[PDB]
Protein backbone atom coordinates (compact mmCIF):
# COMPACT_ATOMS: atom_id res chain seq x y z
CA UNK A 1 0.00 0.00 0.00
CA UNK A 2 1.59 3.49 0.92
CA UNK A 3 4.27 1.35 2.40
CA UNK A 4 5.69 0.10 -0.09
CA UNK A 5 9.18 0.17 -1.36
CA UNK A 6 9.10 2.05 2.08
CA UNK A 7 12.19 1.06 4.55
CA UNK A 8 13.58 2.29 8.07
CA UNK A 9 16.07 0.97 10.61
CA UNK A 10 16.36 1.19 14.54
CA UNK A 11 16.63 -0.88 17.32
CA UNK A 12 14.89 -2.77 19.50
CA UNK A 13 14.35 -1.94 23.68
CA UNK A 14 13.10 -4.35 25.55
CA UNK A 15 12.75 -3.76 29.09
CA UNK A 16 12.76 -5.86 31.73
CA UNK A 17 10.43 -5.45 35.03
CA UNK A 18 12.71 -3.20 36.72
CA UNK A 19 13.07 -0.31 33.98
CA UNK A 20 9.05 -0.88 33.39
CA UNK A 21 8.46 -0.14 36.83
CA UNK A 22 11.03 2.88 36.72
CA UNK A 23 9.40 4.48 33.88
CA UNK A 24 5.89 4.28 35.50
CA UNK A 25 7.31 6.39 38.06
CA UNK A 26 8.79 8.67 35.76
CA UNK A 27 6.03 9.15 33.32
CA UNK A 28 3.47 9.85 36.00
CA UNK A 29 5.70 12.14 37.78
CA UNK A 30 5.96 14.30 34.59
CA UNK A 31 2.18 13.94 33.70
CA UNK A 32 1.61 15.50 37.82
CA UNK A 33 3.47 18.61 36.09
CA UNK A 34 1.78 18.66 33.05
CA UNK A 35 -1.66 18.14 34.61
CA UNK A 36 -0.66 21.31 37.48
CA UNK A 37 -0.09 23.60 34.28
CA UNK A 38 -2.97 22.23 32.80
CA UNK A 39 -1.06 20.69 30.18
CA UNK A 40 -1.44 17.81 27.85
CA UNK A 41 -0.33 14.51 29.26
CA UNK A 42 2.43 11.88 27.12
CA UNK A 43 1.16 8.36 27.10
CA UNK A 44 3.82 5.85 28.13
CA UNK A 45 5.15 4.00 24.99
CA UNK A 46 6.41 0.80 27.01
CA UNK A 47 3.00 -0.24 27.86
CA UNK A 48 -0.15 -1.27 26.08
CA UNK A 49 -3.79 -1.89 26.94
CA UNK A 50 -3.85 -4.01 30.15
CA UNK A 51 -0.08 -3.17 30.71
CA UNK A 52 1.26 -5.48 27.77
CA UNK A 53 4.31 -4.71 27.18
CA UNK A 54 5.98 -2.45 24.47
CA UNK A 55 9.49 -2.10 23.43
CA UNK A 56 10.93 1.27 22.85
CA UNK A 57 13.08 2.20 19.72
CA UNK A 58 16.40 4.32 18.32
CA UNK A 59 15.67 5.70 14.79
CA UNK A 60 18.72 4.80 13.12
CA UNK A 61 17.18 6.58 9.63
CA UNK A 62 14.51 8.25 8.18
CA UNK A 63 11.62 7.40 6.06
CA UNK A 64 13.67 6.35 3.30
CA UNK A 65 11.39 6.25 0.20
CA UNK A 66 13.17 3.91 -2.43
CA UNK A 67 11.98 4.81 -6.05
CA UNK A 68 11.01 0.80 -6.45
CA UNK A 69 11.82 -2.34 -5.32
CA UNK A 70 14.56 -2.77 -7.19
CA UNK A 71 16.19 0.19 -5.95
CA UNK A 72 14.90 -0.73 -2.20
CA UNK A 73 16.87 -4.57 -2.25
CA UNK A 74 20.19 -3.06 -3.45
CA UNK A 75 20.26 -0.47 -1.14
CA UNK A 76 18.91 -2.24 1.91
CA UNK A 77 20.78 -5.59 0.95
CA UNK A 78 24.13 -3.56 0.77
CA UNK A 79 22.82 -1.61 4.55
CA UNK A 80 22.78 -5.37 5.87
CA UNK A 81 25.85 -6.56 4.50
CA UNK A 82 28.01 -3.50 4.66
CA UNK A 83 26.45 -3.55 9.22
CA UNK A 84 27.39 -7.14 9.27
CA UNK A 85 30.88 -6.25 8.14
CA UNK A 86 31.75 -4.09 10.53
CA UNK A 87 33.84 -5.46 13.75
CA UNK A 88 31.37 -4.17 16.36
CA UNK A 89 29.05 -7.26 17.97
CA UNK A 90 26.99 -5.27 19.80
CA UNK A 91 26.00 -1.77 20.67
CA UNK A 92 25.70 -0.08 23.87
CA UNK A 93 22.62 2.12 24.35
CA UNK A 94 22.35 4.83 27.29
CA UNK A 95 21.34 8.19 27.77
CA UNK A 96 22.64 11.38 28.65
CA UNK A 97 20.99 15.16 29.22
CA UNK A 98 17.56 15.95 29.93
CA UNK A 99 13.96 16.10 28.72
CA UNK A 100 13.83 16.67 24.45
CA UNK A 101 10.48 17.15 22.90
CA UNK A 102 10.21 15.99 19.21
CA UNK A 103 7.75 16.37 17.15
CA UNK A 104 6.72 13.82 14.87
CA UNK A 105 6.31 14.62 10.82
CA UNK A 106 2.71 16.76 10.83
CA UNK A 107 3.24 17.98 14.23
CA UNK A 108 0.05 16.06 15.47
CA UNK A 109 2.64 14.17 18.62
CA UNK A 110 4.99 15.24 20.74
CA UNK A 111 7.39 12.49 22.06
CA UNK A 112 9.08 13.19 25.37
CA UNK A 113 12.64 12.00 24.69
CA UNK A 114 16.31 11.67 26.30
CA UNK A 115 19.62 11.87 24.09
CA UNK A 116 21.74 8.78 23.40
CA UNK A 117 24.78 9.05 25.95
CA UNK A 118 28.31 9.88 23.96
CA UNK A 119 29.97 6.46 24.17
CA UNK A 120 26.23 5.55 22.87
CA UNK A 121 26.22 8.10 19.57
CA UNK A 122 29.68 7.10 18.68
CA UNK A 123 29.22 3.30 18.49
CA UNK A 124 26.41 4.31 16.23
CA UNK A 125 27.95 6.39 14.33
CA UNK A 126 29.56 3.51 11.59
CA UNK A 127 26.01 2.39 11.41
CA UNK A 128 24.58 5.68 10.77
CA UNK A 129 27.91 6.21 8.01
CA UNK A 130 26.26 3.10 6.51
CA UNK A 131 22.65 4.71 6.11
CA UNK A 132 23.84 7.95 4.62
CA UNK A 133 25.90 5.98 1.81
CA UNK A 134 22.87 4.01 0.52
CA UNK A 135 19.61 5.85 1.31
CA UNK A 136 17.75 7.64 -1.47
CA UNK A 137 18.64 10.69 -2.46
CA UNK A 138 14.49 11.58 -2.35
CA UNK A 139 12.18 16.22 6.46
CA UNK A 140 13.30 14.84 9.87
CA UNK A 141 16.77 13.44 9.58
CA UNK A 142 18.15 11.42 11.27
CA UNK A 143 21.61 11.45 12.69
CA UNK A 144 24.07 11.71 15.26
CA UNK A 145 23.18 15.13 16.55
CA UNK A 146 19.45 13.50 17.25
CA UNK A 147 19.61 10.07 18.29
CA UNK A 148 17.37 9.52 21.24
CA UNK A 149 14.63 7.02 22.82
CA UNK A 150 11.60 8.48 23.18
CA UNK A 151 9.35 7.51 26.30
CA UNK A 152 6.10 8.73 26.11
CA UNK A 153 3.88 11.11 23.90
CA UNK A 154 1.75 13.80 24.08
CA UNK A 155 -1.03 14.97 21.40
CA UNK A 156 -0.26 18.67 20.17
CA UNK A 157 -2.73 20.69 21.62
CA UNK A 158 -2.01 23.53 19.13
CA UNK A 159 -1.73 21.57 15.73
CA UNK A 160 -3.98 23.70 14.07
CA UNK A 161 -3.51 26.91 15.65
CA UNK A 162 -0.78 29.00 13.67
CA UNK A 163 2.49 27.81 13.33
CA UNK A 164 3.74 29.99 15.30
CA UNK A 165 1.70 29.83 18.27
CA UNK A 166 2.18 25.81 18.18
CA UNK A 167 5.96 26.73 18.62
CA UNK A 168 5.59 28.74 21.29
CA UNK A 169 3.69 26.51 23.21
CA UNK A 170 6.11 23.26 22.30
CA UNK A 171 8.91 25.42 23.10
CA UNK A 172 7.67 26.42 26.37
CA UNK A 173 6.79 23.04 27.02
CA UNK A 174 10.23 21.71 26.32
CA UNK A 175 11.05 24.19 28.89
CA UNK A 176 8.57 23.46 31.38
CA UNK A 177 9.59 19.56 31.43
CA UNK A 178 13.12 20.29 31.47
CA UNK A 179 13.18 22.91 34.44
CA UNK A 180 9.74 21.64 37.08
CA UNK A 181 9.72 17.69 35.87
CA UNK A 182 13.75 16.70 35.63
CA UNK A 183 13.74 15.37 39.00
CA UNK A 184 13.89 11.85 38.80
CA UNK A 185 15.86 11.81 35.38
CA UNK A 186 19.71 10.44 37.20
CA UNK A 187 16.76 7.46 38.12
CA UNK A 188 16.14 6.77 34.54
CA UNK A 189 19.35 7.45 33.63
CA UNK A 190 21.01 4.68 35.50
CA UNK A 191 18.36 2.03 34.93
CA UNK A 192 17.41 2.49 31.39
CA UNK A 193 20.16 1.00 29.58
CA UNK A 194 20.77 -1.76 26.77
CA UNK A 195 23.03 -3.76 24.76
CA UNK A 196 22.23 -4.56 21.19
CA UNK A 197 23.47 -7.68 19.63
CA UNK A 198 21.00 -6.88 16.29
CA UNK A 199 19.38 -3.95 14.43
CA UNK A 200 16.00 -4.26 12.56
CA UNK A 201 14.67 -2.88 9.55
CA UNK A 202 10.99 -2.30 8.33
CA UNK A 203 10.72 -3.05 4.66
CA UNK A 204 7.13 -2.41 3.42
CA UNK A 205 5.05 -4.09 6.00
CA UNK A 206 7.51 -6.64 7.10
CA UNK A 207 10.05 -6.29 10.00
CA UNK A 208 13.86 -8.00 9.35
CA UNK A 209 16.56 -8.55 11.07
CA UNK A 210 20.31 -7.44 10.99
CA UNK A 211 22.84 -9.34 13.34
CA UNK A 212 25.48 -7.08 14.41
Amino acid sequence: PVSKNIGFLFLELRLDSKQQQIMDLVLKGVNAVMDTHHRNSFEPLHRGKFGAMKPLHVSLSETMMFANESELEEKMGRIRQEIRALECKSVPVALSGGWLVYENFDASLQFLAVGLSEPARGRLKPVLSIVEKYKPRSRQPVGLNNLHVSFGVAQNAYLQQDESVSRQRLDSLRNLVATEASDRLPLLRANLQFRCHELKAKVGTSVITLPL
